[PDB]
């Protein structure tokens, strides 16, 4: 539909606060009477706040006090039941005029209705009402003269009121304002959904329940420790939320009945207080030693249970967010002894109450606006999980208790990484190119600067160049070093290397010499090829051939036949190219990436994106950077045509788009900084013929995405994930949805990829929690060149594989999985 407004939008949501201000601030009640007013009056005769009425007068709100004791009662078995005892707790009152007591009797066997306003009522107040009702029935059938209270709500107030102004007052106080300084303000628990600007008071609740057995055996565990079991369930939910929420500290909320005095256990009024439990876990705690911490703090909490929760944040913080509820945003509230609860004051609401069978029962309430049903139940199952660990074992690391369930764990691990495809798994990469060449011979393969070749023409230049390698001792896992800028002759370098059965080593000659003679002497390569014009030198008993020029015609005098594959004698297992990386701060790392990883990677590209002979690939990424090994050879292995873009031609501002019309290129890769560059460019509406564009190296934000969409509304565009050590990528998301998160994913693992997020100690997580990426399958590189022992600190052996040998690739990258089986990239680990 039309969107609304900003205005309109954030009106909306004003108004949406009149109905939670309608359903929150009501008491409802429900007695069904099974059998054959002077009851109903009696009660009200003998509650002085019954009768009570509020005005204002004179600057200040009143209590005007009555006398009248007069019951205003009102007069399809589905239908009527469920929606006319929610529209009598939705009718609105009034505090002047009309009493606050509302009831509706309708029909032997006749359902009473109860309703009472939060201002002359609590929800224990109503359990007094059920205690009069029950008892001034039986006595009317077989007020004052019976039983009589011993105060009324108006005395507590004038207690209240002196109470507040007193020392004792400014104690509690005290203690609240040092309990609670410093504590987390918002919890971080994973969100199915963006927390919204105003607080969506949209709720839906779930049923749980604590079989017999677990119920008796937290009830052992609770008298042992000399715990309640509310405190029991508090201490087991903080420490669930802590972990899933990765925080030290949670602040969880429980109302109270403050009627600690004897006197004030038979009034009703208005008496529920709130308490802010502030529960640490760091320090990696037992559960023996969580349990006496809460136990503390508890009873610490319930001694001060008089001051107002209103005036601990006033004094907490008087400055406070409109998207959350201030202190604590989930509360634990246990009813020791109603229809289904839609609406949320808080994330998270866990009510239990221990049944008659002695088995605990409850709901949790949740925001609808920040998860999904599904979230909230294994919310649940953790919780559940969590209790029944504390039973079995008092005395392990609480934050350690496994709580996933067998179908996530399952889904997780092997569901979600559900990608065997068939793929060769016995070619090497030049081999798809040579395939492709005797598919097309003809067709163009390479453009620059005017100059073509076709397949055939490109396949015997690098079949020269490959064997003047070989006869330099060029084989299956040598390095030969190659440095060039952008032409033809780079693209027939790295294709004779391959041909060769060694591995291209990228030089950029943009790079300081310093870094360039590193790599040439880390890499140790066997051969140097060079483009005429550079200077680069490597000694060391180094080969060195020119790759144009006059200096590269005596290479030309070879012929122009393929080699064998006993001749290369190179396989899979070998390596294709070492690609330097720098680690944060120190020397760059040669990775190690095999053929088979890079086969894996190109033929999966083709069955996602389906590149055809027709279209153009523009080769715009230095060629030090793994982005350009798609760029190379996922054309040449489908028999599209590269175009080599210009050296440093992007100095000029208008040779990218001017490059793009002109040479009709379909497919590009930009970093996200740059894709900004490419949106904000003059002419980049002229670009309606590219049909692709790939995006990796940084995080993608949803605006460059909805804006790249309304300069291009035909472009197809791709959100691509992976380091270097595994393979260029590994995860990819389309951003073909109808309307584009903020937040872009990375999507799911391509083929023959796996994905796993795992906690400290190596385990998984719950969905939605952030953990360290770890990269399975068959594109994880052999290692860094030279460095083993770093090798071995990243790469780690695969415990999920089922496959001896397997090794997974520490990322240091943070990550969660999302509802429908996305990965989210969350930033470094560190
Ligand atoms: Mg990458």
């Amino acid at each position: 539909n039309a969107p609304l407004s900003f205005a309109q939008q954030r009106l909306w949501f004003i108004a949406q606060m009149s109905r939670e201000a309608s359903g929150a601030y009501h008491v409802p009640g429900g007695l069904r009477l099974r059998g054959e007013r002077a009851a109903l009056d009696r009660i009200m005769a003998r509650h002085e706040v019954l009768r009570t009425r509020f005005e204002w007068h004179e600057g200040e709100p009143v209590q005007c006090i009555d006398a009248e004791a007069r019951f205003p009662l009102v007069r399809g078995e589905a239908a009527e039941l469920a929606h006319w005892q929610q529209v009598e707790a939705r009718s609105p009152f009034d505090l002047g005029t009309g009493p606050l007591i509302r009831g509706r009797l309708l029909k032997q066997e006749h359902v009473l209705l109860l309703t009472m306003h939060h201002i002359v009522s609590d929800g224990w107040s109503m359990s007094v009402l059920a205690h009069e009702l029950g008892t001034l029935y039986r006595a009317y059938a077989q007020v004052d003269p019976l039983p009589a209270l011993p105060l009324q709500y108006a005395d507590y107030a004038l207690w209240q009121r002196r109470w507040l102004d007193g020392e004792r007052q400014q104690r509690q106080l005290a203690y609240w304002q040092q309990q609670l300084a410093g504590a987390p303000a918002l919890v971080s628990l994973p969100t199915d959904r963006p927390r919204p600007a105003l607080q969506d008071y949209r709720g839906d609740s779930i049923e749980l329940t604590f079989d017999a057995g677990l119920s008796q055996g937290l009830r052992a565990l609770s008298q042992r420790h000399g715990t309640t079991l509310y405190m029991t369930v508090l201490a087991a939910w903080a420490a669930l939320v802590a972990r899933l929420a990765g925080q030290p500290e949670v602040v969880i909320g429980t109302p109270v009945a403050n009627r600690q005095r004897a006197e004030l256990e038979g009034l009703i009024g208005f008496f529920v207080n709130t308490l802010a439990l502030r529960v640490d876990l760091g320090g990696e705690p037992s559960v023996a030693g969580l349990l006496a911490q809460v136990r503390e703090r508890v009873l610490a909490a319930q001694s001060h249970q008089d001051l107002p929760f209103e005036q601990v944040v006033e004094a907490l913080k008087p400055e406070r967010s409109l998207s959350h509820s201030p202190v604590f945003q989930l509360m634990l509230s246990w009813e020791s002894s109603p229809v289904r609860e839609r609406s949320a004051q808080f994330d998270l609401s866990l009510h239990l109450h221990e049944a008659a069978d002695g088995t605990v029962a409850g709901s949790l309430t949740y925001a609808s606006a920040l998860y999904e049903r599904e979230t909230v139940q294994r919310h649940a199952g953790y919780l559940k999980a969590l209790l029944a660990g504390m039973v079995a074992d008092d005395t392990q690391p609480v934050q350690r208790i496994g709580i996933l369930g067998e179908a996530e764990r399952h889904r997780l691990l092997v569901e979600w990484n559900d990608t065997a495809r068939e793929h060769p798994r016995t070619v090497c990469v030049h081999e798809l190119f040579e395939q492709q060449v005797e598919r097309s011979p003809d067709a163009v393969a390479l453009v620059y600067e005017g100059q073509q070749l076709s397949y055939r023409e490109l396949d015997r230049q690098a079949n020269r160049l490959a064997r003047q390698l070989k006869a330099l001792g060029v084989g299956p896992d040598e390095r030969v070093a190659v440095c060039t800028e952008r032409c033809l002759e780079m693209v027939v370098a790295l294709l004779a290397v391959l041909k060769a059965g060694g591995a291209y080593v990228p030089l950029d000659p943009g790079y300081p010499a310093e870094r360039l003679e590193y790599m040439l002497a880390d890499s140790a390569p066997k051969v140097l090829l060079r483009q005429s014009g550079q200077t680069l030198e490597p000694g060391a008993g180094v080969a060195v051939l020119a790759l144009d020029g006059e200096a590269s015609q005596p290479w030309q005098a070879q012929p122009a036949q393929r080699l064998s594959r006993d001749d290369s004698g190179v396989q899979p297992h070998h390596l294709a190219y070492v690609i330097y990386t720098s680690g944060s701060t120190g020397r760059p790392k040669g990775v190690m990436v095999e053929h088979a990883g890079v086969v894996n990677r190109l033929l999966w590209m083709q069955r996602a994106y389906g590149l055809q002979p027709q279209e153009a690939v523009l080769q715009k990424t230095p060629f030090g950077f793994d982005v350009s090994v798609w760029e190379f050879f996922w054309p040449l292995a489908v028999g599209a045509r590269l175009v080599m873009a210009r050296p440093q031609g992007q100095q000029d501002p208008a040779y990218l788009v001017e490059t793009i019309v002109g040479q009709d290129i379909g497919t590009l890769h930009f970093v996200p900084s740059m894709l900004q560059a490419f949106v904000d460019s003059e002419g980049v509406q002229r670009c309606r013929g590219v049909r692709r564009i790939v995006c990796s190296g940084e995080a993608l934000p949803g605006a460059l995405a909805r804006r790249l969409r309304q300069q291009l509304p035909q472009v197809e565009l791709h959100n691509l994930y992976g380091p270097t050590e595994a393979t260029v990528d590994v995860t990819a998301w389309a951003c073909d949805a109808a309307e584009l998160p903020d937040n872009i994913p990375i999507g799911r693992p391509v083929d023959n990829t796996t994905m796993y997020v795992l906690d400290a100690h190596g385990q998984p997580v719950p969905t939605g929690v952030a953990g360290e990426i770890h990269i399975g399958g068959v594109q994880v590189a052999r290692g860094y060149l030279g460095r083993p022992e770093l090798t071995r600190e990243r790469f780690v052996p695969d415990p999920y594989a089922g496959r001896p040998g397997a090794r997974l690739y520490k990322t240091g990258d943070l990550g969660r999985w999302l509802l429908d089986g996305t990965l989210e990239y969350l930033g470094r680990n560190d």
